[PDB]
Parts: structure tokens; C-alpha cells; sequence
């Protein structure tokens, strides 16, 4: 094939690995997602990708991790993210100014975090996106000239919530909002077509995505969270994440791992909820912190019994397939 | 012995490790303190020692660390803690739900940072506690419907101090004082109850206490801080921590080591007046932090001279045993 | 030679080795920069220096080590900026108290990190000196009645920027006093004494200094940061230190390695103005903070091309002597 239909294969597995899933096809399904939601944050996403290979490729990285998209996964989220808190509104171009620039990072980080990160034998999971994107939004700040960012601030009054008001209909559509919400999209189309291209490559990250999402929901509900942001999704992304991640990914799946995801993503939830209201001191979003955080905590955990497995990284590929292999060892 | 009475041993052992004792008789004295300076609190740390000892032995942990009392540690600080800052007052049972959930959270902590840590040999203590309370408190907040927190605030206004109305009396009582508030108790009776229960284990525990609560004190003095933060003690808890944990316990007591604790002593009162003023920005008090922080950069320290010894940590057990290890191993 | 006049041969290359210089005559010119800029500010840096190498000689460090100024460089930057951040204003003998303790810390927290750091063959570069005026700032703060800070306030309303007001000469000038910057001094004359003392040890390092400023000032440009922190040079001292770190002295110098410093230099910028809008809610500064985290995040870099060279940290001296030993060894 020739080299552009490559580029273009790696950009569309990195669109798509930041879900866990290495498909050509649900790339496609993700960005047709993020064109239904918005189409200028799907221009700012493509763009993040783009650059994030293209920095990966300069800096002479392995070239398996760039051609199994492990380095245009960040990108699309630094660009999505940076696209979605700006205050200057749609198609502002000048907005790709620091979406390139600011991409460009993530490799460089992706390695960096990979040199620490190595000794243990741990992921550094959409940890460069976190630290790329808190370091663009503190420095534009909602008071930035050039580029503004929407304002966050403290929770300064006690909410006014009414339990009698609460709307079980949308409270279940959180579920697929907060599939979504992943990415930075609050569509619940899109949020379908996400469950849809997971569901493509291994059924598994499909289900422990919208146990993730619904742990994340429930968690919400048990600390008072406005229901404003629930329906929103605003509270199940970091759990959806973390359920994928522990789920059978880093994990050999069983049901003891079940439980294990199933409490990583109440633990990611609980802090999300934290960093949403430690971060907005500095105007900042929790982006995907919590389900880092969560998910690093998880998999140094050292269980005795055989049953919680952890797999060497080379080897995890996607949660099925880790299972095969993990009986093929075994016998 | 039954089942049970072991775990209540474990218990009891484990609501004495936070003061670095192993010693169920001393257990029992700080529980009796801890109710006597407020049954409330003394019923949430106990029900977050059991749940953290159950999630423990759940998650298939060392049956050596439980027995020890490593894993209940965290537990009885995080109840105690999740009390403490609470605004509904006392006996508000719904607050034992968190109280049971972020207990269980202690554990998964313990390990992952202990897989973290088992590096450099380096002991992972209360860190979790740290992790777990700041979790709960920045997640819930002052402005929660359902488990609201006292409100912290950073301060705004010079204070007015005036040297002339100090009261020595007082500024001595805040070493027992500061001893009790490391389980966060205000009351000078419990504070000399710990003391007592210090000095049943091992004296050198006792007086390293004793010796880094002055500290506290002593260095909370310059900085000019306000003479009703001293007088309740919250200026001599990490202090006193930093003092028992480098005194005689990780490094064999010598002169050398206790001048190396005094120092760490003043350095944990410093940093906790640093991680005071700038926690409460999120409204986050410093729980154990500031031990964490300079106890670590005090282990970690490297030094030529062969008096300051710091031991395997296979082999920490108390500062006296600590001591006649040494010897016999050089001999 | 007499030992003190060792001493102060150790304490002149401390005051140096701040910007990666060992050489005795560049620290004479240094110390004459810091004097000809503000005489306290020079008596409280050059006490830092002093009581951080006593600190070093008392606590048994490696004689190599301080005999290099290895352990001088963040007693020197600890006292300037403790001076340089007092609202109680010039020759304020009390803060000749803190400026010691704090210094004392300095060898300690350079121990530690060098614990942590030696797994990955890092660098602790300047990394104390943050932690500890950190620790200093927050603990006092500017409302403090014994040592009251300078008022640093997050930005609470958009700044006015009018393009034509701006000054392409002082824009230039800010070169000289970003390299000035690093030590805390805004005079031009001064960066000039500090670009001439790092041309006498190694134009290299003189060369990246300047390309460092520059490219601090470029990146604060593209943000619309206000003219008036671009002049005082704020804006290109973690900038230029960066540039001087992966320029040739952590790297060998090629122009692969030139272009990887000046990115450094940009990503050090941006980071400087998240770092400062972030820690400004606390009304604390970023002191060499932005520096250290984008030099580490590009030394712990993998890159597969063999143009990209890191040196062991035990043979890094200057980068005209990296390349020379580069080349030496090759052949
Ligand atoms: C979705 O994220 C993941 C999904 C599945 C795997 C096997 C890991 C990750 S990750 O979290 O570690 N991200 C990440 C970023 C950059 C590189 Cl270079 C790599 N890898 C290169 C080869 C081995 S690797 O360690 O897989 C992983
Ligand atoms: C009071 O804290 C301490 C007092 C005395 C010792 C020997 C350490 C600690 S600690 O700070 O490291 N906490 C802690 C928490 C969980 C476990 Cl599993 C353990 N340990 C299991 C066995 C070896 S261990 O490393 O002792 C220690
Ligand atoms: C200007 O800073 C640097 C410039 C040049 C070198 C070789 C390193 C540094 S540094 O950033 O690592 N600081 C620093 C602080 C304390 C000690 Cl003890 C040391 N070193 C002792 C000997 C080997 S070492 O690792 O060089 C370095």
C-alpha cells in the first residue's frame, strides 16, 4: 500500500486506541461519531492525530508503537479537548495554531512517562493528554487574549436539588452520554456510535465501557451530584475508562477482575468527582485524570491469589484475545 | 484463639500502628482515648479499622501484614478523619456509608504505593490515609447536600497576635495535645493516654513524640502563628510523626539519628504550615501529608558517616529491638 | 591552599553552578552581577551558598561533590529568592534567619531526589531550591507577621494589550534580562555580567543562554502575555535554563540536539505560563519549577536515531568537552 493509506491507517487506530480498541474500522465509526456531534472538534481532532503521528514519526520513535496508532491516541484528545474549551466558539481557525503545537507534545511525553513508567512494568495511558492539555488550559486561562477558554470556577453555594424531579430516562441515557463524554462529545448519537465501533472490535470493552459509564452515573448519584451533570455525561467518562482498562485489557478477565473493574471504576468516579472540584480552583476540567490516576493504582495492586492476573504489557492486546493466550500459557 | 478474637486482635494492633506501635494493650488504651475524647468518632475509626481489615483479607493480602495490624492502620485514621470534618455533627449515621467505602479504598492503596515504594525500600506510611481523606473531602466539600465538610478557607487577613497575652501553661499543654491530635483528638487526657500507651510499647517511641511535638510547636512559634492553632495542637502532629518514624524506628537510634529527627521534626512542621496554607485554597486541611513528605525525604537521604543506619524494612520492628538488631548484627 | 580559602573556592563554583557552569572566575563575575543589582539580595544569596555547602560538609556528602559546587548551587537561588519575594524590603536582618534554616535543606532534599533520580540516570537539577522556597513561600505567605511575602494573585480580568505600544528595543532587551532573570535580577547589566561569565567556561552554554531567552519571550508573544512581564524578563529564565540543559551539556551537542534544546526552551516556556497561572492561586511563583519538569520530561525521552545522545550524568562536565569525549569515545 502506499505510504499515505499507512498514515492514514495509523491515524485511524489512534483515533480509535484511546478507547482501547486497535481497528481501522472503528476509527472510522469514532470520527464519523465526532463529525455528527461537531464537526470543527472533529477537524481539531483529526488535526491533533495528525500531528501527534507526524511528531512521533520525527522523532524516530518504534515504529510498531506509531503503526499500531500508540502515539495518535493522545493527539486526538489534546485536540478534541482544546477545541471543546475554547471560548472564541466554531471554526476558529486560529485555534489550530496551538491544536499542531501542543500536539507535538504528546509523543514526547508518551516517551518521557515510558522511561518511568517502564520500571514497573505500567501503562502510561492518555497521562500525556492530562498533562499536555492542564498546561495549554493554564496557560490561555479564560482571561487569554488570544485564545480563551470557557470559565470553570469553585462550587461556591449549596446546589438546589430536587429528587422528585430526577428523570430516569435520561438518567439511563447518561449511559451512552458518558460513553461518549470520553472523547468530549455530549451527543447521545454519538455516544451509541462509540458503543457500536467498541462492540466491532471485542464485545468485552463494549460491556465494560457501559458498566463503566452506569458505575460512574451511580457513583454521581450517591455524593449529591447535580443532576445537570449526569445527564450530561460529565460524570461517567473517567469510570467508563477505568472499567475498560481493568476490565480484561491489563487484566486477565475473570470474574474476580469483574469485581476488580467494577471497583475501579467507583473508585475513578469518587475521584473525578474530587479532581472536578480540586482542579476548578485553577479553572481547570478533570480531562481523563481520575481514570489515569485510578486505573495506575489498580494495576500496581499486588494480589496474592492466581485469579487477578496481570499481563505483561507486551503481550495485552484486547480482552479476548488476552484471554486465549492467558490459557494457552497456563496449559 | 477463635477466628474472631484474632481479627479484633489485628484490630486492635492495627489502631495502634498509626503511632508505630504493635502492641494490642496499647491499641486499647488509644481506643478508651479516642472514646474518651468523643464516642462518635472513636465508633467511625473502629468501623474504618474493621473495613479496612476486611478489605485486607479480602483482597488476598500477606496474612503476616494483617496480623500486624499494616493494614488497619489507615483505616482508624480515615474514619476518625471523615468524622472530625464533618458538619452534620455527631451521630449522623449515614456517615459511616463513606466511611465503610473510602476504608476499603485504604488497602488498594497500601499496595499499589507499596509496589511503587519496594524499590528503594522505602515505607509507604499513612499515605494512603492521605490519599483516601483528600479524596473524600475535596469530593464532597463544604457545599455537599449530603455529607457536607467544615469549611476551610485560606487566610485573608493579617492576623493580630499579641505576645503579651501567650499563655505558657497552655503552650506546654500542646505537647500531650499534639500527641492526640495525630488520631486527630483535641482533648489533653487523650493525649496523655497515647502517651501512656507510647511508653508501654517502647520509651524511645514516647519521648521521640514528646520530643517532636515541642518541635511542632517550637517551630510554629516562628512563623508568628496564631496562638489558637498551637494551643489545639494542630501545629505538633506531623511533627511528632516525622519525629517517631526517623527517631529510633527506620534508623537505629544514635545521637547522629536523633539530631536527624529533631530535624525532620522541624522540616514536617515547616512543610506543614507550607501544605496548611496552601491546602485550604481547595479547602483541604493537611492530614498526614506533611509526615509523608518529610519522612520520605528523610529516608531517602544518603549519608557517608556509618552512625546513621537506616534498616531493611524487613526488619523494623521498634526502636529498642531496632537497636539491639544492629549491634549484634556488627558483632 | 588554607581550607577556607577551599571553602569559598566551593562556595564561588556553587554560585555558578546555577547556570551549569563550574568555574570559579564565572562565579567571582556572578557574585559582582548579584551586587552591582541589589547588595541584599547578593548578602542573603551568597549565605544561602555558605550554609547549604556547611550543610553538605555536616551531613557527610561526597567531597567530590561539593569541592564541584554541586551542593552550593540551590543555597544561592534559595536565599536570592527568599530576598527577592519579602515585602518587608531591603536589609532585613531577620530574614538572614530563615535564609539559613531553609539553605540547610537544600543538601537533604539533593540527597533525596538523588535516591529517587539514580534508577534513571537523572538529573536533580535545581529541583530542591522549588521545594523549599516553595515550602518557605507557602508557609509564610504575605500574610505573615514576621516574614510577609510579595502579593501574587491569580488574574481576574482580561489584560489590555495594545500592539502598537509595543517596544522592539526593550522586546530585544529582554534577552539579557531573561538571562538575568535566573538569579531573580531584572537589571539589563547584570544579564550582561551573566552572558559574559558563561562565555568565559563554554560559549555553548552562552550561545543556548541567549537562544533559551529568546525563545521565552517568542512563546510569551504567541499567548498575548502583557508586555510588561516580557520586558522584566519573567518570561525566559526556565527557558533559557532549559535551553542550556538539553542545549550540549545532557545531550551532546549536534544540531538534532540543538533543535530538541530550542523545543525544550518553548515547552519550558508554556509550561512557565501554566506553572505561573496555576501556582499564583496559591500566591506563589514558579521558581525554576517549569525549568525542571520540561529538562526531566526531555532527558527521560527515547529516541532511536543515534544523533540523540545522553550522557551518564558521571561524565557530564561542559558541552565542548561532552562532544570531545563524544567523539573520543566513538573512535
Ligand atoms: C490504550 O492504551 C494502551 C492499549 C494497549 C497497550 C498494550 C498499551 C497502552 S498504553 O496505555 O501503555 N499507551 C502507550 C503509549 C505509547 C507506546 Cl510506544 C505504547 N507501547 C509501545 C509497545 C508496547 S506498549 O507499552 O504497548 C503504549
Ligand atoms: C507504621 O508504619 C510502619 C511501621 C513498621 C514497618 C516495618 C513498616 C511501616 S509502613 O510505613 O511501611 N506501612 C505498611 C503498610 C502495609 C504493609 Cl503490607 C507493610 N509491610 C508488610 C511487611 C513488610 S512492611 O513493609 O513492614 C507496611
Ligand atoms: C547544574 O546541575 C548539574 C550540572 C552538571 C552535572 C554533572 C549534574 C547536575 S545536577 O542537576 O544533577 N545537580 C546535582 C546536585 C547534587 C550532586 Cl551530588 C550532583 N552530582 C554528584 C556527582 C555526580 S552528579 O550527579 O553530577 C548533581
Amino acid at each position: 500500500k502506499s505510504p499515505v493509506f499507512q498514515f492514514f491507517d495509523w491515524v485511524l487506530r489512534g483515533t480509535s486506541q484511546v478507547m482501547f480498541v486497535n481497528n481501522p474500522l472503528s476509527g472510522i465509526l469514532i470520527i464519523l461519531g465526532l463529525f455528527i456531534q461537531n464537526p470543527w472538534w472533529a477537524i481539531s481532532g483529526c488535526l491533533g492525530t495528525i500531528m501527534s503521528t507526524l511528531t512521533a514519526l520525527i522523532l524516530s520513535q518504534d515504529k510498531s508503537a506509531i503503526a499500531a496508532g500508540f502515539h495518535g491516541y493522545n493527539g486526538v484528545l489534546v485536540g478534541l479537548l482544546m477545541a471543546v474549551f475554547s471560548d472564541k466558539g466554531d471554526y476558529y481557525w486560529w485555534l489550530l495554531l496551538p491544536v499542531i503545537i501542543m500536539s507535538m507534545s504528546c509523543p514526547i511525553l508518551s516517551s518521557a512517562l515510558g522511561t518511568i513508567f517502564s520500571k514497573w512494568d505500567l501503562p502510561v495511558f492518555t497521562l500525556p493528554f492530562n498533562i499536555t492539555v492542564t498546561l495549554y488550559l493554564a496557560a490561555t486561562g479564560h482571561y487569554n487574549l488570544f485564545f480563551p477558554t470557557t470559565l470553570l470556577q469553585p462550587a461556591s453555594a449549596m446546589p438546589n436539588i430536587t429528587w422528585s424531579e430526577v428523570q430516569v430516562p435520561l438518567l439511563l441515557r447518561a449511559i451512552p452520554v458518558g460513553i461518549g463524554q470520553v472523547y468530549g462529545c455530549d451527543n447521545p448519537w454519538t455516544g451509541g456510535i462509540f458503543l457500536i465501533a467498541l462492540f466491532i472490535s471485542s464485545p468485552l470493552i463494549c460491556l465494560h465501557a457501559a458498566i463503566g459509564s452506569t458505575m460512574g452515573m451511580l457513583a454521581a448519584l450517591t455524593i449529591a451530584t447535580p443532576f445537570d451533570s449526569i445527564y450530561f455525561g460529565l460524570c461517567g467518562f473517567n469510570s467508563t475508562l477505568a472499567c475498560i482498562a481493568i476490565g480484561g485489557m491489563f487484566y486477565v478477565i475473570t470474574w474476580q477482575t469483574h469485581l476488580l473493574a467494577i471497583a475501579c471504576a467507583l473508585f475513578a468516579a469518587y475521584l473525578g468527582a474530587a479532581l472536578a472540584n480540586m482542579l476548578s480552583v485553577f479553572g481547570l476540567p478533570p480531562c481523563t485524570w481520575p481514570f489515569c490516576l485510578s486505573a495506575l493504582t489498580f494495576l500496581l495492586l499486588t494480589t496474592n491469589n492466581p485469579a487477578i492476573y496481570k499481563l505483561p504489557l507486551s503481550k495485552v492486546t484486547y480482552p479476548e484475545a488476552n484471554r486465549i493466550y492467558y490459557l494457552s500459557q497456563e496449559r
